[PDB]
């Protein structure tokens, strides 16, 4: 279970960091977005 | 603790998937967004 | 490991809640966004 949680948490961390980047681009109008 | 973590992780997974959908719609201008 | 997971999960929860707020603002055009 723990090793399974660890793997899912790290997938979520990647996903969330990609979302933060995309959301900041939308919020700031980076590159016409 | 582990069962508690498992439950919170799965809530985060739902949330993140809904955020990805919304962000992709904003990024692609789906349906006028 | 468990205490480590707990800490990362709670960071993700903060992050996701901030993302939901920002995304809702973009989706609703709150405050010109």
């Amino acid at each position: 279970e723990v090793e399974a949680l660890e793997k899912k948490v790290e997938a979520l961390e990647l996903k969330v960091q990609k979302l933060e980047k995309k959301v900041e681009a939308l919020e700031h109008g980076w590159d016409g977005r």
